[PDB]
């Protein structure tokens, strides 16, 4: 038993991460096969990031120009292009440690591990969520560029995140691996504001689970509520609409707490209305919504 | 820029991690050089577990009971010994995977990752605290004992923790790599209750200068205090007692913030007696206390 915020572990990623420098411009990049992928600002000096025009940039470019180094070994680059936001940088070596993998894009609260990393040496691994707004709220400095965000499914790494930037607000924006942009965020220096930050209401509800599953049960009442009355309190929270499709991912919870997902809306409703009144659930003042309904099953089943 | 309870890169130790059978009780090893470290606890049944003569019960084991499975390759005992409450398994190969390393016992309020293993494969890694009564509050279910706690400074792994119980009240305990347990814990399926969970202030301190760092400021007031009056509120609101030790500590997040550790404090005390009126710090509505002055330090640096 016990609930924690838990990442996927990181070596299978650990293997793929090298340091890509073109110029004075040093980031990582992710090495499948022979393919290095990294963002394609690492063209892009101090000047050219507030209005850089990458096809351009790209020209005064050769495959001599980007230096891709794993570990302390320099990998040799025969060829580039730039898919949307990413260069691909072909080498003439596939990556011994090469995953099995896919390139997915996932939608707004769907969670993933970032692996952080620093001149394609690996700083550290945590659990986030796309936003509604498609940001993420990270942890990343200056040369994490190029850091990828991933699901494993047994030995199969779904990679879902490239990190591209901080914006003005500080929260983070970045591409899948086919180089777009989640949500309206672009490549350059300027004003991009995020939307309202809204809380995924469905993992609120799959954490209550896993809240009554590891006994805190304090917040359990006698209601029930309806997908309308319930969405007209999550409106006036800035939390999600709870659709039917929801509900049915959360089938699994509400059968083993034997608790309706309805219920469950209902105890939530009063969480929002009433506040915590200084009371805790799994070690969290406000109501957690990073963990997905599949996370909670996979942490309370055990799955490797 | 950007706050998050970080851990370790898992990739060094997933490549230790073993699966140990004994009889009919499955869980995880660690496999360093040519000796695996497994709880001894693999030795007990159903009925054993209430009070188990750990010496008696090991006298009926041989070698050739202790079923050690790297991956889906058997590894040969050769040898095995009880030291503490680990067993050490000698097996006639070293594992070609095992990183720099070192054995290390921390002290309560340092925090380390646990990579949670089921079968000897890892199934997620998070970063915990040593609590000042000797637990740790993890994410483990049947199947998870072995699994271990660790640091790593570059590219040497300290191994600080090896998971042992889960405690009647929903709590963990475990055991450094020697086999001593932390705290008063037993690996006995007996009455077992801890002692009060204490705040650890100079983690929360460390935190508050995080957040001062990524731009949360609306707690810092016009106050200052004293170790002695601060101590007296720390005492009211079961937070450890805070020592010059730890002042000098934080010396570090004090010069950057250009915040004298005192007058934080004076801010941790008005936010002690005052609450956090609805408001949160870093995304927490309640006062973080695992991150130690060296994780801000780290994670603020970029350190690979
Ligand atoms: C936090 N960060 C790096 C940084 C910033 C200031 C300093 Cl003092 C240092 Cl050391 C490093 C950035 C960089 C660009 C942007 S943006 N896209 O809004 O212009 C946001 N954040
Ligand atoms: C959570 N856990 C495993 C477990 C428990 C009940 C069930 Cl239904 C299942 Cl499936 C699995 C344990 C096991 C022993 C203890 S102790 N040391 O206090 O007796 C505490 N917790």
């Amino acid at each position: 038993s016990g609930f924690r915020k838990m990442a996927f572990p990181s070596g299978k990623v650990e293997g793929c991460m090298v340091q890509v420098t073109c110029g004075t411009t040093t980031l990582n990049g992710l090495w499948l096969d022979d393919v290095v992928y990294c963002p394609r600002h690492v063209i892009c000096t101090s000047e050219d990031m507030l209005n850089p025009n990458y096809e351009d940039l790209l020209i005064r470019k050769s495959n001599h120009n980007f230096l891709v180094q794993a570990g302390n070994v320099q990998l040799r680059v025969i060829g580039h292009s730039m898919q949307n936001c990413v260069l691909k940088l072909k080498v003439d070596t596939a990556n011994p440690k090469t995953p099995k993998y896919k390139f997915v894009r996932i939608q707004p609260g769907q969670t993933f591990s970032v692996l952080a990393c620093y001149n394609g040496s690996p700083s550290g691994v945590y659990q986030c969520a796309m936003r509604p707004n498609f940001t993420i709220k990270g942890s990343f400095l200056n040369g994490s560029c190029g850091s990828v965000g991933f699901n494993i499914d047994y030995d199969c790494v779904s990679f879902c995140y490239m990190h591209h930037m901080e914006l003005p607000t500080g929260v983070h924006a970045g591409t899948d691996l086919e180089g777009n942009f989640y949500g309206p965020f672009v490549d350059r220096q300027t004003a991009q504001a995020a939307g309202t930050d809204t809380t995924i209401t469905v993992n609120v509800l799959a954490w209550l689970y896993a809240a009554v599953i590891n006994g805190d049960r304090w917040f359990l009442n006698r209601f029930t509520t309806t997908l309308n009355d319930f969405n007209l309190v999550a409106m006036k929270y800035n939390y999600e609409p709870l659709t039917q499709d929801h509900v049915d991912i959360l089938g699994p919870l509400s059968a083993q707490t034997g608790i309706a997902v309805l219920d469950m809306c209902a105890s939530l409703k009063e969480l929002l209305q009433n506040g915590m009144n200084g009371r805790t659930i799994l070690g969290s003042a406000l109501l957690e919504d990073e963990f997905t309904p599949f996370d909670v099953v996979r942490q309370c089943s055990g799955v490797t």
